[PDB]
């Protein structure tokens, strides 16, 4: 296959099913602060834009800090255990794995939780480097992620690649120079925004159109 060097996957929403999780804390969260909880479509609509803007998005402001430490307990409490990855994506990593393209992920709820989650389901020593998120904090460390995860990956290949789902992969990849492939995993919400220079990027629907755009 002609594969490229280094494949950067997605390990928020493309690589598990976030959802599950995502909505057993979420409805937690929420409760604990006396707010109600849309249940149905708020699965798949909480999906795509980070979790602090999206219970931002939902209303909170004054007390989210309260509802973000008390869904961060009720994540790594039971959210570790309301997930899953059985489907293409199995066949899908090994398929990538034989054509000898080395793999990796720049995207994470938490490295330290990532590097759990990962080790749970086995397929963290599968990839060359697993980051996402170091820290919670301040300015636009959007471009960091795969920068520093690629100076730890070095030394830089010709070939790299993205795999995402969201408007926050693909400027990411592009702000480095790297090409990038969305999926369509779910639907979220803040899908449109203002400030939209980067309008071109392929879309996979399914996962064989995952194998045949990395060419494996």
């Amino acid at each position: 296959g002609e594969s490229p060097q280094l494949v950067i996957f997605d390990l928020d929403g493309t690589l598990t099913d976030s959802a599950r999780g995502i909505v057993s804390s979420f409805r937690h969260a929420l409760n604990h602060i006396g707010a109600p909880v849309p249940e149905g479509d708020l699965a798949t609509h909480i999906v795509g834009p980070p979790m602090h803007e999206t219970l931002r998005a939902m209303g909170l402001g004054e007390s989210a800090e309260e509802a973000i430490v008390a869904y961060r307990a009720d994540y790594s409490a039971r959210g570790w255990a309301m997930n899953s990855l059985f489907d293409g994506i199995g066949p899908l990593l090994a398929d990538l794995r034989t054509a000898g393209v080395r793999l990796a992920v720049a995207t994470s709820k938490a490295e330290p939780t990532a590097r759990r989650i990962l080790r749970h389901f086995g397929i963290e020593q599968h990839f060359e480097v697993i980051a996402g998120a170091s820290t919670d904090g301040s300015r636009g460390s959007k471009v960091d992620v795969l920068a520093h995860a690629l100076a730890q990956l070095r030394p830089l290949p010709e070939r790299l690649v993205m795999v995402g789902d969201r408007s926050h992969d693909v400027d990411g990849a592009a702000a480095h120079g790297i090409d990038t492939v969305v999926v369509g995993w779910g639907y979220g919400r803040a899908d449109f925004i203002d400030k939209t220079s980067t309008t071109v990027v392929t879309h996979a629907a399914t996962i064989d159109e995952l194998r045949e755009a990395l060419g494996v």
